[PDB]
């Protein structure tokens, strides 16, 4: 048995900022502070204006990224689980959930802009991090790329759910995991955009 009246609900994922890629300079903007984020996670009611393609999102314990592609805001299952996302009308249920792909998605919030999937086949990629660094990555397989400049794994913490882009700024993948050796990230693992496209039909 258990006491049902005291069973808690998981909070919603909350948009707390964005990585601004609109100009000549990439930079992180915060749109909600910690107290606001906590309240909004509980109510699921977020009246803030959303802008841009890459959102900074938070659960109760973690902060990471979510990326709009083709009208869906995507992130990683290992970060978001099955959580709703906060919105002006209250919590919004996931439109896609796939633990096997490590992928989730919600309808893209009004005001967001979407990336278009890459069609050029370029293996010269750019990873956008949660601190708005744009890091060159050479594609090494369907779901792997090598960092041109290896970094401590700390550099990539919080970037899960962010985009890998081709030279034309189209979406190639969603960053999911670092391949690390003695704390140094030499490569990255990602969910290829073709996998998102199959999920969408
Ligand atoms: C991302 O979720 C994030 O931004 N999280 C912060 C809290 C909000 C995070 C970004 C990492 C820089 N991703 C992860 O933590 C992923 C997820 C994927 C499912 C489990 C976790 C683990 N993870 C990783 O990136 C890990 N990497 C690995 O487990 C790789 N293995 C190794 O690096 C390794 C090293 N020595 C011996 C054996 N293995 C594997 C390699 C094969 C492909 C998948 C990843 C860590 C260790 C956290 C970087
Ligand atoms: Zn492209």
């Amino acid at each position: 048995g258990s006491h049902m009246a005291s069973m808690k609900k998981k909070g919603s994922v909350v948009i707390v900022g964005r990585i601004n890629l609109s100009g000549d300079t990439a930079y992180a903007q915060q749109t909600r502070g910690e107290e606001g984020c906590q309240e909004t996670s509980q109510t699921g009611r977020d009246k803030n204006q959303v802008e841009g393609e890459v959102q900074i999102v938070s659960t109760a314990t973690q902060t990471f990224l979510a990326t709009s592609i083709n009208g869906v805001l995507w992130t990683v299952y290992h970060g978001a689980g099955t959580r709703t996302i906060a919105s002006p009308k209250g919590p919004v249920t996931q439109m896609y959930t796939n633990v096997d792909k490590d992928l989730v998605g919600w309808q893209a919030p009004q005001g967001s802009r979407s990336l278009t999937p890459c069609t050029c086949g370029s293996s010269d990629l750019y990873l956008v991090t949660r601190h708005a660094d744009v890091i060159p990555v050479r594609r090494r397989g369907d779901s792997r790329g090598s960092l041109l400049s290896p970094r401590p794994i700390s550099y990539l913490k919080g970037s899960s759910g962010g985009p890998l882009l081709c030279p034309a700024g189209h979406a190639v993948g969603i960053f999911k995991a670092a391949v690390s050796t003695r704390g140094v990230a030499k490569a990255v693992d990602f969910i290829p955009v073709e996998s998102l496209e199959t999920t969408m039909r």
